[PDB]
């Protein structure tokens, strides 16, 4: 029965949505007394009223706008938070960054006729518009036809398409770069290139070379729990071959995975452990290069003592720990019902030490329901944690 | 030196444009004194001092719209008319019907899995959305693999997928509907279609049906210099041929082309010889129909006599002649200066006959810029003569 507010469900964090079916910021919350609702956009009240697009729900703070009279949604990108109150207390949301998801166009280029010597290297360079998340790219005949990769030729992880070395055939079809985006499914097409290739007389066999990570080394940065790239592209004549290797140390055979034509290497749910140095090696024939890659693993920050509820009797003594592990190390701060701690209701029961509230002496007043925030640069947790009394 | 007004140049009839770069409704003219220029926007004087974004040029009546400070030119769809007055007299352009080049997205639907009996036909259609102007489509794997097409399976001019007896090695791969817009070059797929087969122990071979054009006949009408394409798709199970013939008649060796693995047959720049009674066989093993395809010819006007502009000397006799050939027989609709004939400042030495007009003892006064409209029910043609006098 008597339970201030919790929220139930609530939008995605980075909630992205196609201009097609109409939005839905959703917010529900329990609560003894059924809870009201409203909303911040960009930290300024929400006025729901003034405008006509956007409703609340049957007994929820979920939110619906609507476009069928017009209206677009570009102008509606913005962060939203949503504040479920009843009579004890109040619950917050967290703030849902609302963006459109883009497949834009390229811009309108009449691009040059590439000329290149036999034998020599060539990169493609794609440079796709941004669209969120990240376009899948792919290389396609400008007629459909698909470009076929091999240790010789491929494509990187940011689109350029790689040339080792050129060679005759590669006039068997022109080049177009494609981009297909996640959702909506559109697929962009930028203008084809033309190869005319020259054939110099001389298979002249050379030293292989660095075409993607320009030079000797690179620096990478890599969150905890997300993929890690490495990347390493070779210009040489007798098609170099790639080789890994992580300094003083082995290449964990069930994390890592040797993709593209072993031009590239995936270490999947990365953790502090795997930070250090790798390098690779342009293996040819006239000979071996080498190029080093620095990575440092920093950290969202991720729960190690999340603040639960709390229900006490009168004069118990009670305590909320938020501490989250990250990298840089989060930073706390608290919030009695939305109010910034600072310039809260002064109360003589509690005591805060940093991450560290305590309750002495809780008695009848004092229901609330606090917040946590412990964030760093790279990201957030936001807890919610009542302080009812029996 | 002292000639009237003169359209030099002017957006196509039919002006289609990509939201990109800005919109150019072109409009030029020659004239001894320098022409003042104004348009019409669905009839109505289209005012360019109350919008923003639109601008006249130097020396010339071209427009020029500008959407970089909110704007959408959805709502700047329509019928558009450049005027071109001077001390003399007054001549207009054609009606600019500016449209947007809509590359537009498939509705959301979740698709039933596809189960059909081995050997038996199937037919998975595409219905694309619009698009201006038509989509050119192609059928891809859900992983951008093209699937081949052969006397079995083909698309249909429409996009639909032809499936003569569906096979066992059909669930080689995932079917999707992709359509590739003409200057924008972006590509909209439509859901994968999975298909089930099912092995129900029988190579019964049967009797050749109709897929596309249904039953046993079907008409078309075609304009005169456009295209005509006749399509036959047949469901057997002894993979069907399909033969082309025009009733009492040879087709034209020069002008006709097998296509689509013969399911087809294009007759390129047409006119009303090539009318008449096509059909086609379905040769099958066990049997051998056939459909009957009605084609009529119907033409949008063209130039016999186009009004050439008139140089009198003052006392002699002139004549207008403004006839086109077309089917339905054009309309002739006579202008002065834009203003109707029937409303027009009345002259006693013009004498009017249907198509032809004759200016009897012309004179110093009478000199204005005539208008001819012929059309009929598929187009029109619009030309600007003046009567000068010497
Ligand atoms: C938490 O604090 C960080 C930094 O002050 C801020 O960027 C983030 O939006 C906050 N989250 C919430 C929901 O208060
Ligand atoms: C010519 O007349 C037809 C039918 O009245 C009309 O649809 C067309 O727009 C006219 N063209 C011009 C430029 O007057």
């Amino acid at each position: 029965l008597t339970q201030p507010p919790t929220i139930t469900k609530q939008s995605a964090k980075d909630h992205i949505v196609d201009p097609r079916d109409n939005i839905l910021i959703e917010c529900e919350a329990k609560g003894n007394p059924a809870p009201s609702f409203h909303w911040t956009r960009n930290s300024r009240f929400f006025n729901i009223a003034k405008d006509p697009r956007v409703s609340m729900r049957r007994r929820s703070g979920t939110l619906v706008i609507d476009f069928r009279s017009g209206g677009r949604p570009e102008e509606y990108e913005g962060e939203y938070q949503c504040f479920a109150r009843n009579k004890f207390g109040t619950a917050l949301s967290n703030r849902i960054r609302l963006q459109v998801s883009k497949s834009p166009l390229w811009p309108k280029e009449n691009l040059d006729p590439v000329v290149v010597q036999e034998g020599a290297p060539l990169t493609l360079q794609c440079n796709p518009p941004p669209g969120l998340p990240s376009p899948v790219i792919f290389w396609m005949s400008s007629s459909m036809e698909p470009i076929t990769q091999d240790k010789r030729v491929s494509q990187g992880h940011n689109g350029d398409l790689y040339f080792s070395n050129v060679m005759l055939q590669d006039m068997q079809t022109d080049y177009s770069c494609n981009a297909r985006f996640h959702f909506t499914h559109t697929i962009q097409q930028k203008n084809p290139f033309t190869l005319k290739v020259l054939t110099t007389r001389g298979v002249a066999e050379r030293t292989p070379s660095f075409m993607y990570p320009q030079g000797t080394a690179s620096s990478q940065m890599v969150l905890r729990g997300m993929d890690l790239l490495l990347e390493c592209i070779a210009s040489g004549v007798p098609t170099p071959d790639i080789a890994w290797y992580k300094k003083g140390g082995d290449l964990p055979s069930d994390k890592a995975k040797f993709e593209n034509f072993n031009k590239a290497l995936r270490i999947t749910n990365v953790s502090e452990e795997d930070s250090g140095e790798y390098f690779c090696l342009a293996s040819n024939k006239m000979g071996s290069i080498r190029h080093t890659i620095s990575v440092r693993v920093k950290a969202a920050p991720y729960w190690l003592d999340e603040p639960k509820n709390l229900i006490l009797a009168p004069g118990e003594d009670g305590r909320l720990v938020c501490r989250a592990n990250g990298n840089p190390k989060p930073t706390v701060q608290w919030m009695v019902n939305g109010e910034p701690l600072q310039s809260a209701p002064p109360n003589p029961n509690r005591e805060v030490a940093g991450d560290t509230i305590i309750f002495r002496d809780t008695q009848i007043s004092s229901r609330a329901v606090y917040q946590c925030n412990t964030s760093n640069e790279h990201g957030y947790l936001l807890a919610n944690a009542f302080v009812s009394v029996l």
